[PDB]
Protein backbone atom coordinates (compact mmCIF):
# COMPACT_ATOMS: atom_id res chain seq x y z
CA UNK A 1 0.00 0.00 0.00
CA UNK A 2 1.99 2.84 -0.91
CA UNK A 3 1.16 6.60 0.08
CA UNK A 4 0.47 8.32 -3.24
CA UNK A 5 2.06 11.53 -3.57
CA UNK A 6 1.78 14.28 -6.26
CA UNK A 7 5.02 16.09 -7.56
CA UNK A 8 4.46 18.81 -9.72
CA UNK A 9 7.24 20.45 -11.30
CA UNK A 10 7.30 23.72 -12.78
CA UNK A 11 10.11 25.22 -14.93
CA UNK A 12 8.55 28.72 -14.58
CA UNK A 13 9.57 28.48 -10.42
CA UNK A 14 13.25 29.12 -11.44
CA UNK A 15 15.52 28.96 -8.23
CA UNK A 16 19.07 29.19 -7.91
CA UNK A 17 21.87 27.67 -10.13
CA UNK A 18 24.30 25.24 -8.65
CA UNK A 19 27.23 26.23 -9.80
CA UNK A 20 30.23 23.53 -10.81
CA UNK A 21 31.97 23.94 -7.72
CA UNK A 22 29.10 22.97 -5.13
CA UNK A 23 30.57 19.95 -3.70
CA UNK A 24 33.03 19.51 -1.63
CA UNK A 25 35.13 17.76 1.66
CA UNK A 26 36.81 19.46 4.76
CA UNK A 27 39.99 17.61 6.46
CA UNK A 28 41.37 18.18 10.10
CA UNK A 29 44.54 20.47 10.00
CA UNK A 30 46.30 17.92 11.67
CA UNK A 31 46.44 16.24 9.03
CA UNK A 32 49.12 18.43 6.65
CA UNK A 33 51.50 16.72 9.09
CA UNK A 34 51.16 13.89 7.14
CA UNK A 35 53.02 14.79 3.80
CA UNK A 36 51.50 11.03 2.29
CA UNK A 37 48.51 12.19 2.64
CA UNK A 38 47.74 15.30 0.46
CA UNK A 39 50.02 13.97 -1.80
CA UNK A 40 50.55 13.81 -5.63
CA UNK A 41 51.20 9.59 -4.49
CA UNK A 42 47.69 9.70 -3.14
CA UNK A 43 46.18 8.45 -6.41
CA UNK A 44 43.20 6.16 -4.34
CA UNK A 45 42.46 9.59 -2.35
CA UNK A 46 42.24 11.84 -5.77
CA UNK A 47 40.16 9.40 -7.58
CA UNK A 48 37.50 9.73 -5.13
CA UNK A 49 37.17 13.36 -5.55
CA UNK A 50 37.21 13.27 -8.99
CA UNK A 51 33.88 10.97 -9.23
CA UNK A 52 32.42 13.80 -6.34
CA UNK A 53 33.19 16.58 -9.09
CA UNK A 54 34.98 17.89 -11.90
CA UNK A 55 35.61 21.05 -9.92
CA UNK A 56 34.77 20.74 -6.32
CA UNK A 57 36.48 22.61 -3.01
CA UNK A 58 38.41 20.83 -0.56
CA UNK A 59 38.50 22.99 3.27
CA UNK A 60 41.34 22.09 5.12
CA UNK A 61 40.50 23.29 9.63
CA UNK A 62 38.60 22.54 12.26
CA UNK A 63 39.50 22.31 15.80
CA UNK A 64 42.68 21.31 14.92
CA UNK A 65 43.52 24.39 13.03
CA UNK A 66 44.44 26.12 16.83
CA UNK A 67 46.65 22.99 17.74
CA UNK A 68 48.90 22.87 14.09
CA UNK A 69 51.95 25.01 13.98
CA UNK A 70 53.88 26.27 10.94
CA UNK A 71 57.73 25.52 10.42
CA UNK A 72 59.01 26.68 7.52
CA UNK A 73 62.46 24.60 8.35
CA UNK A 74 61.06 21.84 10.22
CA UNK A 75 60.57 18.45 8.47
CA UNK A 76 57.82 15.53 9.85
CA UNK A 77 58.37 13.24 12.83
CA UNK A 78 58.33 9.33 12.23
CA UNK A 79 54.41 8.98 14.20
CA UNK A 80 53.33 11.61 11.13
CA UNK A 81 54.23 9.93 8.31
CA UNK A 82 52.02 7.37 9.33
CA UNK A 83 49.00 10.21 10.89
CA UNK A 84 45.65 9.86 9.76
CA UNK A 85 44.02 12.55 11.40
CA UNK A 86 40.15 12.06 11.97
CA UNK A 87 37.86 14.70 13.11
CA UNK A 88 38.39 16.07 16.58
CA UNK A 89 36.10 14.76 18.85
CA UNK A 90 35.99 18.61 20.64
CA UNK A 91 36.39 16.81 24.08
CA UNK A 92 40.05 18.21 25.40
CA UNK A 93 43.00 20.31 23.43
CA UNK A 94 44.19 18.34 20.32
CA UNK A 95 47.71 17.45 19.97
CA UNK A 96 50.31 19.69 18.82
CA UNK A 97 51.23 18.95 15.38
CA UNK A 98 53.70 20.84 12.50
CA UNK A 99 53.07 21.60 9.04
CA UNK A 100 56.21 21.69 6.94
CA UNK A 101 56.52 23.34 3.43
CA UNK A 102 56.96 19.40 1.78
CA UNK A 103 53.11 18.93 3.33
CA UNK A 104 52.19 22.33 1.11
CA UNK A 105 54.03 21.22 -2.07
CA UNK A 106 52.58 17.77 -1.63
CA UNK A 107 49.07 19.38 -1.61
CA UNK A 108 49.38 21.28 -4.49
CA UNK A 109 50.53 18.05 -6.06
CA UNK A 110 47.50 16.58 -5.17
CA UNK A 111 44.78 19.50 -6.04
CA UNK A 112 46.96 19.65 -9.27
CA UNK A 113 45.35 15.73 -10.31
CA UNK A 114 41.90 16.73 -8.68
CA UNK A 115 40.47 19.70 -10.44
CA UNK A 116 40.08 20.95 -6.68
CA UNK A 117 40.16 24.54 -5.40
CA UNK A 118 41.20 25.18 -1.40
CA UNK A 119 39.86 26.69 1.71
CA UNK A 120 43.28 26.85 4.32
CA UNK A 121 42.31 27.39 7.69
CA UNK A 122 45.35 29.87 9.40
CA UNK A 123 46.19 29.65 13.27
CA UNK A 124 44.22 32.65 14.91
CA UNK A 125 43.61 30.57 18.26
CA UNK A 126 47.09 29.81 19.30
CA UNK A 127 49.69 31.58 16.35
CA UNK A 128 50.85 34.67 15.97
CA UNK A 129 49.92 37.19 13.13
CA UNK A 130 53.90 37.16 11.41
CA UNK A 131 53.82 33.08 11.79
CA UNK A 132 50.52 33.30 10.24
CA UNK A 133 51.61 35.66 7.19
CA UNK A 134 54.69 33.18 6.97
CA UNK A 135 52.52 30.24 5.70
CA UNK A 136 49.91 32.15 3.63
CA UNK A 137 53.33 33.60 1.73
CA UNK A 138 53.99 30.09 1.04
CA UNK A 139 49.96 28.30 0.20
CA UNK A 140 50.08 31.54 -2.20
CA UNK A 141 52.76 30.87 -3.58
CA UNK A 142 52.67 26.89 -3.87
CA UNK A 143 48.37 26.50 -4.49
CA UNK A 144 48.65 29.39 -6.59
CA UNK A 145 45.83 32.14 -7.17
CA UNK A 146 43.45 30.02 -9.18
CA UNK A 147 43.70 27.00 -6.65
CA UNK A 148 43.02 29.06 -3.44
CA UNK A 149 39.63 29.88 -3.23
CA UNK A 150 40.04 31.44 0.55
CA UNK A 151 42.11 31.61 3.90
CA UNK A 152 40.06 31.25 6.66
CA UNK A 153 41.13 33.19 10.38
CA UNK A 154 40.57 30.52 12.85
CA UNK A 155 37.88 27.61 12.55
CA UNK A 156 34.66 28.11 14.64
CA UNK A 157 35.75 31.58 16.75
CA UNK A 158 32.14 31.44 18.52
CA UNK A 159 33.36 28.88 21.03
CA UNK A 160 37.11 30.11 21.64
CA UNK A 161 34.86 31.68 25.04
CA UNK A 162 33.96 27.71 26.22
CA UNK A 163 37.13 25.60 25.27
CA UNK A 164 40.28 27.88 27.13
CA UNK A 165 41.29 28.94 23.50
CA UNK A 166 39.74 32.50 24.48
CA UNK A 167 38.56 34.23 27.65
CA UNK A 168 34.75 33.81 29.21
CA UNK A 169 34.41 37.38 28.39
CA UNK A 170 35.23 36.79 23.94
CA UNK A 171 32.59 37.62 21.78
CA UNK A 172 32.11 38.46 17.87
CA UNK A 173 34.01 42.56 19.03
CA UNK A 174 37.21 40.91 20.25
CA UNK A 175 37.15 38.10 17.07
CA UNK A 176 36.82 41.04 15.09
CA UNK A 177 39.76 43.03 16.62
CA UNK A 178 42.13 39.28 16.43
CA UNK A 179 40.88 39.01 12.56
CA UNK A 180 41.59 42.56 11.69
CA UNK A 181 45.44 42.12 13.08
CA UNK A 182 45.74 38.73 11.36
CA UNK A 183 44.18 40.18 8.19
CA UNK A 184 46.59 43.35 8.13
CA UNK A 185 49.75 41.01 8.79
CA UNK A 186 48.95 38.69 6.02
CA UNK A 187 47.85 41.41 3.53
CA UNK A 188 51.65 43.16 3.80
CA UNK A 189 53.09 39.91 2.74
CA UNK A 190 50.34 38.58 0.61
CA UNK A 191 48.44 41.34 -1.27
CA UNK A 192 46.47 38.97 -3.24
CA UNK A 193 45.70 36.70 -0.08
CA UNK A 194 41.88 35.59 -0.25
CA UNK A 195 39.59 35.50 2.89
CA UNK A 196 36.58 33.90 4.30
CA UNK A 197 34.35 33.89 7.23
CA UNK A 198 33.79 33.68 10.22
CA UNK A 199 33.91 29.63 9.96
CA UNK A 200 31.49 29.56 12.93
CA UNK A 201 30.12 26.73 14.38
CA UNK A 202 26.34 27.67 14.85
CA UNK A 203 26.44 31.64 16.48
CA UNK A 204 24.71 33.61 13.67
CA UNK A 205 24.08 36.58 15.14
CA UNK A 206 28.26 36.69 14.33
CA UNK A 207 27.18 36.26 10.23
CA UNK A 208 26.22 39.66 9.09
CA UNK A 209 28.52 41.84 11.95
CA UNK A 210 30.99 39.82 10.05
CA UNK A 211 30.05 40.14 6.83
CA UNK A 212 29.46 44.16 7.40
CA UNK A 213 32.17 45.01 8.85
CA UNK A 214 34.92 43.13 6.55
CA UNK A 215 32.31 43.61 3.16
CA UNK A 216 35.91 44.64 1.24
CA UNK A 217 38.10 42.35 2.61
CA UNK A 218 36.32 38.68 1.99
CA UNK A 219 35.14 36.57 -1.25
CA UNK A 220 32.48 34.76 0.86
CA UNK A 221 30.84 34.23 4.13
CA UNK A 222 31.03 30.90 5.78
CA UNK A 223 29.43 28.82 8.51
CA UNK A 224 29.12 25.53 10.16
CA UNK A 225 26.21 22.46 10.37
CA UNK A 226 25.55 19.31 12.35
CA UNK A 227 21.78 17.94 13.03
CA UNK A 228 23.14 17.06 16.27
CA UNK A 229 20.97 11.38 17.65
CA UNK A 230 18.29 8.34 16.16
CA UNK A 231 18.17 7.65 12.58
CA UNK A 232 14.21 8.94 12.85
CA UNK A 233 15.63 12.09 13.92
CA UNK A 234 18.44 12.75 11.12
CA UNK A 235 15.60 12.19 8.32
CA UNK A 236 13.53 15.52 10.12
CA UNK A 237 14.04 19.33 10.66
CA UNK A 238 15.35 20.35 13.71
CA UNK A 239 15.61 24.02 15.13
CA UNK A 240 19.24 24.56 14.82
CA UNK A 241 18.92 23.50 10.62
CA UNK A 242 16.09 26.23 10.92
CA UNK A 243 18.28 28.75 12.48
CA UNK A 244 21.26 27.90 10.05
CA UNK A 245 18.74 27.97 7.27
CA UNK A 246 17.57 31.70 8.35
CA UNK A 247 21.20 32.66 9.23
CA UNK A 248 22.17 31.83 4.76
CA UNK A 249 18.92 33.46 4.19
CA UNK A 250 19.92 36.74 6.33
CA UNK A 251 23.67 37.10 4.89
CA UNK A 252 22.29 36.51 1.22
CA UNK A 253 19.47 38.97 2.02
CA UNK A 254 21.34 41.76 3.90
CA UNK A 255 24.61 41.23 1.77
CA UNK A 256 24.94 40.30 -1.25
CA UNK A 257 28.22 38.07 -0.71
CA UNK A 258 27.37 34.56 -1.50
CA UNK A 259 27.48 32.21 1.40
CA UNK A 260 29.29 28.27 1.91
CA UNK A 261 28.43 25.94 4.37
CA UNK A 262 32.07 25.06 5.06
CA UNK A 263 31.53 22.38 7.43
CA UNK A 264 29.09 19.71 8.38
CA UNK A 265 27.90 16.45 9.51
CA UNK A 266 25.39 14.29 10.87
CA UNK A 267 26.15 14.28 14.64
CA UNK A 268 29.42 16.43 16.20
CA UNK A 269 31.41 15.20 18.63
CA UNK A 270 32.84 12.46 15.58
CA UNK A 271 29.61 11.29 14.68
CA UNK A 272 27.53 8.43 16.23
CA UNK A 273 28.33 4.83 15.42
CA UNK A 274 24.48 3.59 14.09
CA UNK A 275 23.78 6.58 12.36
CA UNK A 276 26.14 8.45 11.15
CA UNK A 277 27.84 6.01 9.24
CA UNK A 278 24.74 4.17 7.68
CA UNK A 279 22.37 4.52 4.51
CA UNK A 280 20.37 6.93 6.15
CA UNK A 281 23.09 9.54 5.93
CA UNK A 282 23.09 9.45 2.13
CA UNK A 283 20.24 10.13 1.89
CA UNK A 284 20.28 12.89 4.70
CA UNK A 285 23.40 14.30 3.04
CA UNK A 286 22.44 14.27 -0.56
CA UNK A 287 18.99 16.29 0.68
CA UNK A 288 20.95 18.74 2.46
CA UNK A 289 22.79 19.56 -0.61
CA UNK A 290 20.06 20.32 -2.75
CA UNK A 291 17.82 21.91 0.65
CA UNK A 292 21.06 24.13 1.39
CA UNK A 293 21.65 25.16 -2.47
CA UNK A 294 17.88 25.97 -2.92
CA UNK A 295 17.93 28.28 0.39
CA UNK A 296 20.75 29.69 -1.10
CA UNK A 297 23.96 28.36 -0.09
CA UNK A 298 26.85 28.28 -3.10
CA UNK A 299 28.53 25.06 -1.52
CA UNK A 300 29.25 22.37 1.01
CA UNK A 301 32.07 20.77 3.23
CA UNK A 302 31.22 17.66 4.22
CA UNK A 303 33.85 17.34 7.56
CA UNK A 304 36.06 13.47 7.30
CA UNK A 305 38.98 12.27 7.68
CA UNK A 306 40.62 8.72 9.24
CA UNK A 307 37.73 6.32 10.16
CA UNK A 308 35.32 8.64 11.45
CA UNK A 309 32.16 7.67 11.89
CA UNK A 310 30.98 10.52 9.84
CA UNK A 311 33.45 10.54 6.92
CA UNK A 312 32.26 10.18 3.53
CA UNK A 313 35.55 8.46 2.29
CA UNK A 314 37.91 6.60 5.15
CA UNK A 315 41.35 5.17 4.98
CA UNK A 316 44.99 5.63 4.97
CA UNK A 317 48.27 5.86 1.99
CA UNK A 318 48.85 2.39 3.70
CA UNK A 319 46.09 0.69 3.28
CA UNK A 320 43.59 2.24 1.11
CA UNK A 321 40.65 4.10 0.65
CA UNK A 322 36.82 2.69 0.57
CA UNK A 323 33.30 5.26 0.21
CA UNK A 324 31.71 5.16 3.09
CA UNK A 325 27.47 5.12 2.98
CA UNK A 326 27.56 9.01 3.44
CA UNK A 327 29.46 9.24 -0.18
CA UNK A 328 26.94 7.76 -2.07
CA UNK A 329 24.36 10.34 -1.34
CA UNK A 330 27.15 13.01 -2.46
CA UNK A 331 27.82 10.76 -5.72
CA UNK A 332 23.92 11.06 -6.81
CA UNK A 333 24.46 14.82 -6.50
CA UNK A 334 27.57 14.51 -9.10
CA UNK A 335 25.77 12.29 -11.16
CA UNK A 336 22.91 14.77 -11.51
CA UNK A 337 25.95 17.64 -12.05
CA UNK A 338 25.31 21.67 -12.03
CA UNK A 339 22.30 23.71 -13.70
CA UNK A 340 19.17 25.90 -12.23
CA UNK A 341 16.74 24.62 -9.71
CA UNK A 342 13.12 24.36 -10.54
CA UNK A 343 10.02 24.60 -8.71
CA UNK A 344 8.52 20.83 -7.34
CA UNK A 345 5.78 20.78 -4.84
CA UNK A 346 4.41 17.66 -3.07
CA UNK A 347 0.78 17.25 -2.72
CA UNK A 348 -1.37 14.11 -0.68
CA UNK A 349 1.69 14.17 1.41
CA UNK A 350 1.11 13.97 4.96
CA UNK A 351 1.23 10.43 5.19
CA UNK A 352 4.95 10.30 3.85
CA UNK A 353 5.89 13.69 5.22
CA UNK A 354 9.86 12.96 4.95
CA UNK A 355 10.15 12.55 1.45
CA UNK A 356 11.86 15.60 -0.22
CA UNK A 357 12.28 16.20 -4.01
CA UNK A 358 14.38 18.82 -6.22
CA UNK A 359 13.72 19.40 -9.83
CA UNK A 360 16.83 20.87 -11.58
CA UNK A 361 17.90 22.29 -15.55
CA UNK A 362 21.20 20.69 -16.49
CA UNK A 363 23.78 22.22 -18.31
CA UNK A 364 22.53 20.37 -21.18
CA UNK A 365 19.06 21.36 -20.51
CA UNK A 366 17.41 18.05 -19.62
CA UNK A 367 15.36 18.20 -16.56
CA UNK A 368 16.38 15.78 -13.73
CA UNK A 369 14.59 15.29 -10.30
CA UNK A 370 16.61 14.32 -6.95
CA UNK A 371 13.89 12.18 -4.64
CA UNK A 372 14.96 11.82 -1.07
CA UNK A 373 12.57 9.04 0.54
CA UNK A 374 13.48 9.62 3.96
CA UNK A 375 10.52 8.03 5.22
CA UNK A 376 11.98 4.82 7.22
CA UNK A 377 8.27 2.87 7.30
CA UNK A 378 6.44 4.60 3.96
CA UNK A 379 6.69 3.20 0.50
CA UNK A 380 5.50 6.05 -2.32
CA UNK A 381 4.15 5.77 -5.71
CA UNK A 382 5.30 9.41 -7.33
CA UNK A 383 2.78 10.94 -9.75
CA UNK A 384 5.01 13.11 -11.70
CA UNK A 385 3.67 15.70 -13.69
CA UNK A 386 4.83 19.44 -15.23
CA UNK A 387 7.45 17.01 -17.03
CA UNK A 388 7.44 17.31 -21.16
CA UNK A 389 9.92 14.68 -22.33
CA UNK A 390 9.59 11.16 -24.55
CA UNK A 391 11.41 9.07 -22.11
CA UNK A 392 13.15 9.33 -18.19
CA UNK A 393 15.53 6.86 -16.89
CA UNK A 394 16.00 6.24 -13.10
CA UNK A 395 19.20 5.50 -11.10
CA UNK A 396 18.10 4.33 -7.79
CA UNK A 397 20.08 5.26 -4.33
CA UNK A 398 19.73 2.10 -1.90
CA UNK A 399 20.91 -0.35 0.48
CA UNK A 400 18.78 -3.38 2.58
CA UNK A 401 17.98 -1.04 6.05
CA UNK A 402 18.13 2.64 6.56
CA UNK A 403 20.72 1.46 9.51
CA UNK A 404 23.01 -0.44 7.10
CA UNK A 405 26.96 0.07 7.33
CA UNK A 406 27.27 -1.41 3.80
CA UNK A 407 25.19 -2.61 1.03
CA UNK A 408 25.09 0.84 -0.57
CA UNK A 409 24.57 0.83 -4.15
CA UNK A 410 23.78 4.02 -6.78
CA UNK A 411 22.71 2.80 -10.56
CA UNK A 412 22.77 -0.73 -9.02
CA UNK A 413 26.63 -0.59 -8.40
CA UNK A 414 28.74 0.10 -5.57
CA UNK A 415 31.98 2.74 -5.94
CA UNK A 416 35.39 0.53 -5.82
CA UNK A 417 39.23 1.51 -5.68
CA UNK A 418 40.45 5.23 -6.30
CA UNK A 419 36.43 6.09 -6.61
CA UNK A 420 35.57 3.78 -9.50
CA UNK A 421 31.89 4.40 -10.36
CA UNK A 422 29.66 3.72 -13.13
CA UNK A 423 25.92 2.57 -13.32
CA UNK A 424 24.99 -1.52 -14.09
CA UNK A 425 21.00 -0.57 -13.39
CA UNK A 426 19.31 2.05 -15.57
CA UNK A 427 15.78 1.94 -15.64
CA UNK A 428 12.71 3.88 -17.62
CA UNK A 429 10.17 5.58 -15.50
CA UNK A 430 6.73 4.45 -15.85
CA UNK A 431 4.70 6.51 -17.72
CA UNK A 432 4.31 9.38 -20.37
CA UNK A 433 5.08 12.84 -21.08
CA UNK A 434 3.15 14.96 -18.35
CA UNK A 435 2.23 12.18 -16.44
CA UNK A 436 5.02 9.62 -15.18
CA UNK A 437 5.16 7.41 -11.79
CA UNK A 438 7.59 6.50 -9.64
CA UNK A 439 7.52 4.02 -6.71
CA UNK A 440 10.02 4.42 -4.26
CA UNK A 441 10.57 1.95 -1.19
CA UNK A 442 10.60 3.04 2.55
CA UNK A 443 14.49 4.60 3.19
CA UNK A 444 15.62 5.24 -0.48
CA UNK A 445 16.77 7.70 -3.26
CA UNK A 446 16.38 8.24 -6.68
CA UNK A 447 17.74 10.45 -9.60
CA UNK A 448 15.94 10.40 -12.73
CA UNK A 449 16.95 12.04 -16.30
CA UNK A 450 14.46 13.04 -18.50
CA UNK A 451 15.37 13.24 -22.59
O1 LIG B 1 32.56 17.91 16.49
C1 LIG B 1 32.83 17.59 15.34
O2 LIG B 1 32.53 16.51 14.82
C2 LIG B 1 33.46 18.68 14.48
C3 LIG B 1 32.85 20.03 14.83
N1 LIG B 1 33.52 21.10 14.08
C4 LIG B 1 34.97 21.17 14.39
C5 LIG B 1 35.66 19.87 13.99
O3 LIG B 1 35.49 19.64 12.60
O4 LIG B 1 37.04 19.91 14.29
C6 LIG B 1 34.98 18.69 14.71
O5 LIG B 1 35.56 17.47 14.26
Amino acid sequence: SPVRVGLSVDASALGHTIPPDYTGLSYEQAQMANPNYFSGANTQLAGFLRTLGRQGVLRIGGNTSEYTFWNRHAKPTAADEHLAAGPDKGHHAAAREVITPEAVNNLSEFLDKTGWKLIYGLNLGKGTPENAADEAAYVMETIGADRLLAFQLGNEPDLFYRNGIRPASYDFAAYAGDWQRFFTAIRKRVPNAPFAGPDTAYNTKWLVPFADKFKHDVKFISSHYYAEMTIERLMKPNPRLLGETAGLKQVEADTGLPFRLTETNSCYQGGKQGVSDTFAAALWAGDLMYQQAAAGSTGINFHGGGYGWYTPVAGTPEDGFIARPEYYGMLLFAQAGAGQLLGAKLTDNSAAPLLTAYALRGTDGRTRIALFNKNLDADVEVAISGVASPSGTVLRLEAPRADDTTDVTFGGAPVGASGSWSPLVQEYVPGHSGQFVLHMRKASGALLEFA
